């Protein structure tokens, strides 16, 4: 199991740091970065992320995911198109440089498009009086963070299958704040009364590590007599 | 009140979208971006963001905050230093596209640094299996969305002065989920039931527009 990164930028550098301990391959046109990629804990492949043969050389086929961030959005689109020819099942995550290009990255094949500047502009507008929201968005997104945002799936046979958020009382049992539930293509915030947890749901929660393990055990199957 | 933006890029373009309604002044060297800044709803000031005289021309003194978004690392620093020569009472928020320059920005006196690529890279690493965490950022930050994150300050004279979060029962009363409370320069995520609110505390919550305005009224002042 392994991850592929197309393009080397400050974003994919940050990405790789977060992937410490996992197998990762980086594909870029600049040979000069090999040493830093290596010390950053990835395997480096010198080549062109828009050319199929090179994406293939970088183990895109059967990758757990491919992360793409080339210098322009048109290069990123071409890489996306090349990846899809190789493997139609592989998850593709793409950074967009300019807002007007977001849908074209999706149309090309990205399962998800991240727009650093859109996120930045939004935080900027929220940071006029203080920095607490940016404090928050940084306090949670980092793996190294103490109290972090985590995803925990509702397993098959869960205690909570068919049970609503109110009956669940997760925050009392576990200490975890439920900030969302990921189901199918949608993320639901503050689920209403008529929401029941279904196996396969992804709980987006915030909590210290021991509160997280508490949640995981809590949502398990009823142990019969 | 008014806000000043030094520089222009995709970041400040999006920023203006969420500031439509505010008086915003954009100061930038590239005359070519006037038309776009104007359509975006800000007033355009042509000039040099590193220069005290042009920063003053852009209404920096007395400004609620200045946002600095310059391609040059060294210019960002000189911009920060120029603002501070004009008015130390201004909140300064600076964008860093290079991690290397963050400490230089703080040394110069930036109050806050935003690093788009740290957030982006972290979101990339959180998105290997699914995109829910990044969806939580698209959904919650776009002020033009259904259920967003809001800062609501506790006004002096608030009904909730000295009132504990358990006793406050905010989520039950208003529908807003409390994520954290900010006091001073610390953000307390998920404050314990016996934490007592104070004027000047900033409640971080997520809710619908009506829940939010419900919370603003709930914590409103006692105005005899
Ligand atoms: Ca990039
Ligand atoms: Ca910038």
């Amino acid at each position: 199991r392994h991850v592929v990164i197309c393009g080397w930028s400050e974003s994919t550098l940050e990405c790789l740091r977060e992937l410490r301990g996992s197998e990762v391959f980086v594909l870029a046109e600049d040979e000069n970065v090999r040493k830093k990629v290596l010390r950053s804990g990835a395997n480096f492949v010198h080549g062109d992320p828009t050319r199929v043969s090179d994406l293939e050389k970088a183990n895109v086929r059967g990758a757990r995911a491919v992360i793409v961030d080339l210098e322009s959005d048109s290069e990123t689109i071409h890489c996306i198109l090349g990846i899809r020819k190789i493997d139609e099942s592989v998850r593709i995550i793409a950074e967009a440089e300019r807002y007007e290009n977001i849908e074209q990255l999706r149309m090309a094949g990205a399962d998800q498009v991240i727009s650093p500047f859109v996120i930045s502009g939004r935080l900027m507008s929220r940071s006029i009086d203080d920095g607490y929201e940016a404090m928050f968005v940084q306090d949670v997104l980092a793996e190294e963070s103490t109290r972090r945002m985590v995803e925990v799936p509702i397993p098959e046979g869960s205690k909570l299958e068919g049970v609503s958020v109110l009956d669940a009382d997760i925050h009392d049992v576990t200490g975890v704040i439920i900030i969302g539930v990921g189901r199918g293509d949608e993320l639901i915030i503050d689920p209403p009364r008529d929401y029941s947890f279904r196996a396969g749901d992804i709980i987006l929660g915030i909590g210290k590590p021991e509160e997280i393990e508490r949640l995981k055990n809590y949502i398990s199957a009823l142990v019969p007599r």
